[PDB]
């Protein structure tokens, strides 16, 4: 008999899918929540609510015999509701560095009882990311000293909501051989003309999606104080994909990569 596995959290789906896909004799992906957006076979499965807001009923209604969650699932009552039901839910962490991402795949493939795919897609993910700090160490994107980089989750505002120490874009742009132009605080904040001065970022990072929450590049670099920054006086905006950049999953290696490629044209 065939497993029927529900995935919660965008990266831990995507392991999943790079492990084999959406079917195997093993196991059947049947469910997601709304976060799991890749590969597209991801996109196309049934959604039981966003990440932190389960319906325990929702993903009960799919008859699940495994649930893959990320730590961050929630909220509590609905895991203890779907544990309660004899399913096995398996946690796994989402901490912003490469060796939690090597621990996911070892780990999904190990409760999908698919090891040896697992040893196979660790073997490459391995060797990419090699390539990235290979490529990364070559060449400081500019040229010269680390450039300050401020990311932009999203612009709401009339300010910039940005990133702080212990997120996501943070560790992104340490390992694409950049400094966060935003220090002194965690996680995200609206961003103040004044911090943001101080900041003087040389290249500013916004969400592919999130451009569109302050109308296009021109429009947001009319943002107050944007223009007289050293990122405003060059107009260097780089926009990319929120959950490949950073969802921290088998991509990581290409999006350590690309983004220290896009900061490289950026700087040119
Ligand atoms: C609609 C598509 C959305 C996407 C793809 C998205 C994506 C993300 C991502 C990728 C992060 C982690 C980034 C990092 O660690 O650097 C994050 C954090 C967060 N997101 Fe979203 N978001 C979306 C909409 C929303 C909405 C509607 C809300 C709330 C009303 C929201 C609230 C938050 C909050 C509160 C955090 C944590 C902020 C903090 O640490 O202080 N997001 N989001
Ligand atoms: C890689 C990590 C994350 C991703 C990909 C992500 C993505 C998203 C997305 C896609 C939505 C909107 C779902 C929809 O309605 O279509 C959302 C909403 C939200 N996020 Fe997350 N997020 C992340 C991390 C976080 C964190 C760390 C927090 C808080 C500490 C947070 C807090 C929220 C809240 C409060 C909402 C409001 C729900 C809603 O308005 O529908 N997110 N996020």
């Amino acid at each position: 008999g065939s497993k029927r596995v529900i995935v919660i959290g965008g990266a831990l789906a995507e392991t999943a899918f790079a492990l084999g896909g959406a079917e195997t004799p093993r196991y059947r992906l049947v469910g997601a929540d709304t976060t799991c957006t890749y590969p597209d076979a991801a996109k196309r499965l049934p959604k039981v609510g966003y990440q932190r807001a389960l319906s325990a009923e929702g993903l009960l209604s799919l008859r699940p015999d495994l649930v893959l969650a990320s730590a961050e699932a929630g909220p509590p009552t609905a895991i203890a509701q779907v544990k309660g039901a004899g399913v096995t839910v398996t946690t796994f962490d989402e901490r912003h560095d490469v060796e939690s991402v090597r621990a996911k795949i070892t780990g999904v493939a190990q409760a999908l009882d698919v090891r040896d795919a697992g040893a196979a897609l660790l073997q490459r993910f391995d060797r990419d990311w090699q390539a990235a700090r290979d490529a990364v160490a070559a060449r400081v994107p500019g040229g010269a000293q680390p450039p300050r980089v401020l990311f932009v989750l999203n612009h709401t505002g009339t300010q910039a909501l940005v990133a702080g120490q212990r997120t996501a874009a943070d560790a992104m742009i340490r390992y694409a051989g950049a400094r966060n132009a935003m220090q002194g605080f965690d996680h995200y904040k609206p961003l103040t003309t004044e911090a943001l001065a101080a900041a003087a970022p040389d290249v500013v990072l916004i969400s592919d999606e999130g451009l569109a929450a302050v109308g296009g590049h021109a429009a947001l670099l009319a943002t107050p104080g944007f223009g007289a920054t050293p990122a405003g006086r060059a107009r260097r905006v780089v926009s990319l994909d929120a959950l490949f950049l950073l969802g921290f999953g088998p991509r990581l290696p290409l999006a350590v990569t690309t983004l220290h490629r896009r900061l490289s044209d950026a700087l040119a």
